[PDB]
C-alpha cells in the first residue's frame, strides 16, 4: 500500500526520459502543448497510482531499459511485449 | 445507473479485442506462442467486467478507437505512444 519514495521518483524520471525523447522529434505548436501537458501530468505525480496508465503504456521501456526512438523494433513486436508483460501479471 | 452498460460494452470490446489477437499470435505457427494464443483467449473468454480486460484496452487503445489492425496499420513506435499518449489526455479532459 504505502509504495517508496525513490521507486516512485526513479521511475518518474524515466517516464520523463522517455517522453522527452519522444516529443524531441516534433516542432508543432499544439503536440508543443501535449508534451508540456505529460510533463507537467508526470512533474506532479507523488504515488504510483498517479502514474499507473504512464507505466501502462511504457512497460516494454521500462523493462528492457530502452528509448523509443533509438529501439528498433517493430510496433507489432511492441504489442507482443506488451502481451508478454500481460502474462507475466496474474501469476 | 452504471450496470447495465458493462455487460453490453464488455462484450463489444471482446469482440474488437478476439479481432486484433487473432491478426497478432493466429497466423504464425511456434509451439509457445500458441500456447500464449490460447492463454490470451481463455483470458478474454473468462473477462466478465471492464476491469477486467482495462489492461487489453490499454494496450490496443489506438487499434480499437481508429479501426486498426498492428500487423497492418505500419506506423513507427514513437507515433503509436503518441496515439496512446492523446488518449490518455482525452481519458482526463
Amino acid at each position: 500500500k504505502l509504495d517508496v519514495p525513490s521507486l516512485v521518483e526513479i521511475c518518474k524520471q524515466q517516464l520523463i526520459v522517455i517522453l522527452k525523447d519522444m516529443c524531441a522529434d516534433s516542432n508543432s505548436s499544439d503536440e508543443k502543448a501535449s508534451f508540456m501537458y505529460h510533463l507537467n501530468r508526470l512533474r506532479s505525480a507523488v504515488t504510483v497510482v498517479d502514474l499507473h496508465n504512464y507505466i501502462a503504456v511504457f512497460g516494454p521501456c521500462l523493462s528492457y531499459n530502452k528509448l523509443p526512438s533509438t529501439w528498433n523494433i517493430s510496433v507489432c513486436d511492441y504489442l507482443k511485449q506488451q502481451l508478454n508483460i500481460l502474462r507475466a501479471a496474474d501469476s
